[PDB]
């Protein structure tokens, strides 16, 4: 019984069995068959061995579009009349034109409205795009109904920016430039997204909050509820999902300015023209929204299974991720739920014969998180003193794969060397690396920019389950999945993403018909679990840290560094925070001798709980400015764009856009409080390293 | 080597000596006397033994008077004629009328100012004093100058609620009805306050902030400052405190209303007229405020010991009190102080011999206290995440004796049982009690209210160096000391409380000749150390918060009760916190239980945390409405009144008043809300006691 037993039973062809049961009927959050498959999950968690598997549930905010009033969207002429009308539903893919509860493509927790107005194109909506309209273009998107492209940000900050600009309206549209990979097929015959295809999604900016209706406090049965017109994140102009055959009818009309240039124009036969409004011939033709999607507080539930741990049954590692889906979910997040499902029955089968782990492990099958990270965000917000005092580590477990070519891992700095070790002893899957580590074929396919030799890890950012236990409560958190070529493939993420055509046969047919990146992922996030809930001495390396903090520190005084004059006249200094990173570097090389260099279980113990509270040390109670629930002072969601990280996020925020703060004094003066918050931070959670007494 | 050995090595003598020391010249905050008293106690305690000793230092917020520009109040004619000024010095008592640095009487952190005005006499200006002249009297206090009496609540709040009604200035005075017992004599032939005498001190409502210009962060040497006209908790209106010699001055010719009760009526030989301005014949006469104090950012000490543990040397147990003093801190903090330092060189006895305590022990001067408990509050901000994770609890000691009649006890619920154990193990050291045990003398001379054969213990408040370890840190906190009658005497705690008059020669002649009540507050507060510090398992019984949470649950429902209308049309129920106050009291039953039935130091010490975290786990990190360092939900300091503790504070504030409130439906919508908060904290603190797995 040691890691090699527990990785050597999970087997590829259980996942793909597995995922195959998962993804036959829709899983949307607060629906009927959502709550039967956490059923069935609750079942065979304990079936496989679990001490105790529970479901929680909340009353939460939730989504819908109207079952008799369809949304859509029109062309409108002068007379009032329809013209053309954006589709009701994606096609549905063969074999699936029967399927019963597909719901349409909408935006949740968008609005209701039938807004009509002039149409402006914002490109991908994101901040940049903005100030480049309004402030270089100038172009009034006051009143307009905007149109913009997904891609490179979290759709969430479009709907926001656009709001901010003063559109009346968003719509989204999916293009080819950043949906269709150059020479595949659309599905069913490729894993290309066809012109009928939409991207389902929330459009909420919740900072962490996670429902809408009770920030700070879980969503229990007594919960005392905001009112809608105070709740937390949601959108105030309507918003709509489209596919590119529909976007190409709205945008081809379009006229005013031409592009600023070719990063504003996509692969449509359209000349993209920003607009305000239609060409000479169609100027008297309006584009009319129809939104009557309601907002509604829903039962969600999530299942929680517990493997006691023998020695530390009061320090928990956590595997969790979500279980509800947009459709079927074959990808997201079937695809971790089936490798989650998989590692359960692992560890039970080790467990049916005597083994227990060191630490208690718990598994977690999230609901609602496409509606906003909402079952993990609740059930943290539940337990969130147990969580603070006994969390180990949180290693989320959404989609599997969204790619066939290496590893992306994202992480921690103290789990890097946890993660080095364990690709090492791992077979890499890929073709022409047989007979080499995971280690070696990752490292060569995807390099890391700082090191010879190392792979590429990156900062964690959000949009997904580890939010509330990374930013909100500081514990040490990790994600691990198979990706595409980064390099050659300049589409994003995958092209049938949150769209009706992410099946079963997706996963099977294009993305891994051996299931073997499946398995390679279940051992890499099951090995991380292993690890984390039974090495003796926690495999987290607080010298990584150390380094990081320096290049963030470095990379925050660089981005300063171009407002010279105003540093000089402000007496803005980095001193601080340097002195704090160069303490920290020389505090955890101490540490780490000392951690070496001790038979003493107390000694081990407090060791292990000053490793454990670590991470925990950057967290901030007060939160970052008008964010209350994003506490690490080390890392934020990005302001512009929740699904990347940001590093030293307090200093960054106060620092963007400076030159163009009307009272500089002010903006100054808030960035030097930052540096002292961060310099602070740093230290303080330097001096949790030091001897005790 | 046992508590016994620690108690017996104390000395009444050495205690003595000690607070001879300790007040021959005044201790001011941020004067170099304090500094060099400092640099004493420290050298004192590495002599005394312990491992290390540091000074932390910290650049605050003071305010003092301008030497050269003094503070006074003026009887104005009409011509502009000063016909009366308050003293600008309190006499000085015998043998000190040649001791420099004496600081005059004042309010510290009062801006400056010169307002000319008519009187209006508040009583206590409480806010039932403030309700009585505005509804009942319709008398309005805006542009008037306010003259209040001291007593019943913090001059703080005083200042707060004058400042509301719109005064332009407070004048704040000792009246003899609350400082001076019938029958003594005035200093220096007896322990009351002469018609000379003042009392100091600052009118802040820092909430407990800390430093009114760094919250949330140690003010430390590259500390961002807010500016001045953001610093935290500074009054708006010159304030100034007087004699009641001065204060029959300035009451004499007062006019307008007669007082509406007796309640309002002190001892001096005037009507106590509320006012506005004087009657008949002086009625054109006016009263001017001179105040010309600054306030400045000053370097302060606290002196920091550590004495290592043998065995959990990460896990603190702290012993501090103040060292800071108004003048010579006779009583206010030296008695106190005196019996840390000899604590420490009985601890340091023992540890020569060969002796550890299990755990660690911190031993704290804090330094001004008197200004706000900066010291204490920028150390914990400092050392935040240290005393988050490892502090055990913390034991107060101010001023050792405040009478000469009983023990005085105030505590979390969780330190009641040790108390109870440790004060029958004590000799009593009262009159007609010679044999009996301190707790046979305490319980017979001030009973508790609910329990036959029990002491009084009260909640803890605050205007004391344990508020940011328990209400904004949540770390079990407890403090005693000697008492007056609480029955029998009706003044305010003692008479010469932050006056010059708080000599040694006070304490040693009037209060404690034999110095037998200090030795008695040193075994209570060192017992308590000791017992913290040293016993296997945490001496605290979580059963003793489920008493007290049932309690408070019954008496904020009363409260809520007096308006059955309005719980019927809202639907206020206190079903959920009710609910949880019953599974508190079964699961903290449970852990009791198998507290009391495990050789295994890992379930012991997982044990010891449960302990440890349960005051923590009544934490709410996003604190109480808008005063987010009182974090605690069960306890805060009054709203009213920052010296006595409220229980359920967030509901009891919703409530309060409730019926005044111009939108009922949202006054009790919050009502609801802080119901639902406190149901919440209760079942989650009470499932940190349930099996951790
Ligand atoms: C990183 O770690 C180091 C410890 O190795 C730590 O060093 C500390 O720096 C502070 C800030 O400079 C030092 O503060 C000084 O303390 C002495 C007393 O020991 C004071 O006399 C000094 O104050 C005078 O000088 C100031 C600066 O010119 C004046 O502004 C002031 O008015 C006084 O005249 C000063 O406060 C401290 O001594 C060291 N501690 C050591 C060396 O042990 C450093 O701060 C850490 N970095 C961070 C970001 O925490
Ligand atoms: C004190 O401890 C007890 C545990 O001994 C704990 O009891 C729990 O109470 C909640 C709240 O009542 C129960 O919630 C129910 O859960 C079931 C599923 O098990 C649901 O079907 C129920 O919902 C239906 O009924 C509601 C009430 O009428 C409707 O509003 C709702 O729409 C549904 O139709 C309901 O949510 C829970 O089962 C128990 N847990 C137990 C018994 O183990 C109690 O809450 C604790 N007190 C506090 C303040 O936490
Ligand atoms: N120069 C260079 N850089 C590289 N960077 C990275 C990599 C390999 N690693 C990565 C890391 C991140 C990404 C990426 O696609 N990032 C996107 C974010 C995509 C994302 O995280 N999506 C989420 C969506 C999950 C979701 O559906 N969540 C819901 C709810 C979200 C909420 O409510 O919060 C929703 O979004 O609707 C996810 O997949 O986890 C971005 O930062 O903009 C790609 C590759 N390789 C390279 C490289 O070779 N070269
Ligand atoms: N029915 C009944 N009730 C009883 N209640 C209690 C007792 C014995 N216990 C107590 C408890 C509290 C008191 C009391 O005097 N309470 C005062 C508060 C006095 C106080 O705590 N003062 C502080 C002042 C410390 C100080 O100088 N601090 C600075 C800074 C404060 C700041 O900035 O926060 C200042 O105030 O200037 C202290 O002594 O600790 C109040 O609640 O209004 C008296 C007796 N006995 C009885 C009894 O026999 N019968
Ligand atoms: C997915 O797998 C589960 C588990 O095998 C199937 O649920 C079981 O179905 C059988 C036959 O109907 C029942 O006798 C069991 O009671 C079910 N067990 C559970 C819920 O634990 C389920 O049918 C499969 N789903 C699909 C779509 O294939
Ligand atoms: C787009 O959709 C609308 C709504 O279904 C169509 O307009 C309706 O047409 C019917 C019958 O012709 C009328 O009686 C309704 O009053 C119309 N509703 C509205 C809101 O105009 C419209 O024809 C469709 N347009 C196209 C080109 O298909
Ligand atoms: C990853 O593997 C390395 C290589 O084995 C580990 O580093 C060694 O750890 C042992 C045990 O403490 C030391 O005696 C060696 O000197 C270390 N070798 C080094 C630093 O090159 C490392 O600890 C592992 N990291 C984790 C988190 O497990
Ligand atoms: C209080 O006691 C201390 C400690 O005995 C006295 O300080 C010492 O004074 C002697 C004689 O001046 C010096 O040799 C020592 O260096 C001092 N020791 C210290 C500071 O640790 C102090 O004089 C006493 N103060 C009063 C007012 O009596
Ligand atoms: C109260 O104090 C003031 C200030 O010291 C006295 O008034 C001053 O008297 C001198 C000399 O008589 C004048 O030249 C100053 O101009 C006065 N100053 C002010 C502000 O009026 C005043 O006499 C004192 N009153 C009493 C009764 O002692
Ligand atoms: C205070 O003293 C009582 C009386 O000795 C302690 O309660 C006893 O503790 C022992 C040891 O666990 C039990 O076997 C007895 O049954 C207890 N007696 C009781 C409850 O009457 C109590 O634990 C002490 N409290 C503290 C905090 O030390
Ligand atoms: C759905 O839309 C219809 C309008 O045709 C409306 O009457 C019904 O109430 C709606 N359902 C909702 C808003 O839940
Ligand atoms: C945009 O246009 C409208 C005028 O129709 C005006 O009210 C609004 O303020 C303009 N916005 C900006 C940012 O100039
Ligand atoms: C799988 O790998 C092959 C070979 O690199 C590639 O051509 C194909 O596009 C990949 N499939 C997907 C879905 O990425
Ligand atoms: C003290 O008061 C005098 C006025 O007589 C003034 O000139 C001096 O600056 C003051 N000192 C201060 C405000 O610190
Ligand atoms: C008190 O008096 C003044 C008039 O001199 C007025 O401005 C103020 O509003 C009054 N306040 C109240 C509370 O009635
Ligand atoms: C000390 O005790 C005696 C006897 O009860 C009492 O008369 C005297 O007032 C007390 N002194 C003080 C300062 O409380
Ligand atoms: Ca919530
Ligand atoms: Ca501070
Ligand atoms: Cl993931
Ligand atoms: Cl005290
Ligand atoms: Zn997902
Ligand atoms: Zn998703
Ligand atoms: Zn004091
Ligand atoms: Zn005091």
């Amino acid at each position: 019984h040691n890691m090699k037993a527990f990785l050597d039973e999970l087997k590829a062809e259980n996942i793909k069995k597995f995922l195959y049961n998962f993804t036959q009927i829709p899983h949307l959050a607060g629906t009927e068959q959502n709550f039967q498959l956490a059923k069935q999950i609750q079942s065979q968690w304990k079936e496989f061995g679990l001490d105790s598997v529970e479901l929680a549930h909340y009353d939460v905010l939730l989504s819908y579009p109207n079952k008799t009033h369809p949304n859509y969207i029109s062309i409108i002429n002068e007379d009032g009349n329809e013209i053309f009308n954006t589709s009701l539903f994606e096609p549905p893919p063969p074999g699936y034109e029967n399927v019963s509860d597909i719901v349409p493509p909408f935006s949740a927790f968008s609005p209701q409205g039938m807004p009509e107005g002039d149409l402006v194109y914002v490109n991908y909506a994101r901040t940049e795009d903005f100030f480049k309209l309004e402030r270089d273009m100038k172009i009034n998107c006051s009143g307009k109904i905007v149109i913009a492209r997904y891609g490179k940000v979290f759709r969430g900050n479009k709907v926001k920016n656009a709001q901010l600009a003063g559109a009346k309206g968003v719509i989204l549209y999916s293009d080819p430039a950043d949906y269709f990979a150059p020479g595949v097929k659309s599905y069913p015959d490729g894993w290309n997204l066809p012109g009928g295809g939409v991207q389902r999604g929330n459009i909420l900016n919740l900072n962490g909050a996670g429902d809408p209706l009770t920030p700070g406090y879980p969503a229990n049965e007594y919960a005392y509820r905001r009112g809608i017109a105070e709740a937390v994140g949601l959108p105030s102009i309507p918003v709509h999902p489209i596919g590119y055959y529909d976007a190409q009818k709205l945008l081809e009309k379009m006229g005013g300015s031409a592009p600023p240039d070719s990063s504003w124009r996509g692969s449509l036969k359209v000349p993209y023209n920003v607009g305000p409004g239609f060409t000479g011939n169609f100027s008297t033709q309006k584009v009319k929204m129809h939104i009557h999607s309601t907002n509604e507080v829903t039962r969600i539930y999530n299942v929680i299974g517990t493997l006691r741990g023998a020695v530390e049954p009061d320090r928990y590692v956590i595997l969790g991720g979500h279980r509800d889906s947009w459709v079927f979910g074959g990808i997201d997040p079937q695809s971790g739920a089936a490798v989650v499902h998989e590692i359960v029955r692992s560890f039970g089968t080790l467990k049916k014969e005597g083994w227990r782990p060191r630490r208690t492990i718990l598994f977690a099958s999230w609901d609602a998180a496409e509606f906003g990270l909402l079952g993990s965000t609740e059930w943290a917000e539940e337990n969130s003193r147990l969580l603070q005092e006994r969390g180990v580590a949180y290693i989320n477990a959404d989609s599997s794969i969204e790619g066939n070519y290496t590893l992306r891992v994202d992480c921690t700095p103290l789990m890097y060397s946890l993660v080095h070790n364990l690709t090492k002893e791992l077979k890499s899957p890929d073709e022409g690396f047989e007979g080499k580590s995971l280690y070696e074929s990752w490292t060569k396919k995807s390099p890391s920019p700082e090191f010879s030799g190392m792979p590429r890890i990156s900062k964690l950012g959000s949009g997904n389950d580890f939010e509330v236990f990374f930013q909100r409560l500081g514990i040490a958190s990790g994600r691990a999945r198979y990706t595409k070529n980064w390099e050659t493939n300049k589409f994003s993420g995958y092209p049938l993403y949150h769209s009706v055509y992410e099946t079963y046969e997706l996963v099977e047919k294009f993305y891994d018909p051996m299931f073997k990146y499946h398995l390679t992922v279940a051992q890499v996030r099951g090995g991380m679990v292993f690890e984390l809930a039974n090495s003796i001495v926690l495999p987290f390396d607080c010298r990584d840290y150390a380094v990081v903090l320096r290049k963030y520190a470095d990379k925050i005084y660089s981005i300063s560094m171009k407002h010279p004059q105003e540093m000089k006249t402000y007496s803005v200094s980095f001193d601080s925070l340097f002195s704090a990173v160069k303490n920290f570097t020389e505090i955890a090389s101490k540490f780490s001798e000392r951690l070496q260099d001790f038979s003493n279980p107390i000694v081990l113990r407090m060791m292990n709980d000053q490793l454990m509270f670590l991470e925990r040390a950057f967290i901030d109670p007060l939160g970052l400015p008008d964010r209350p629930f994003y506490r690490h002072v080390i890392y934020a969601p990005s302001s512009h764009n929740k699904y990347a990280g940001e590093s030293f996020p307090g200093i960054y925020d106060a620092l963007f856009d400076i030159e163009s703060k009307v009272d500089p004094s002010k903006a100054w003066g808030e960035v030097k409080r930052q540096i002292y918050v961060a310099a602070f931070t740093v230290q303080a959670a330097a001096e949790t390293l030091s001897e005790v007494a």
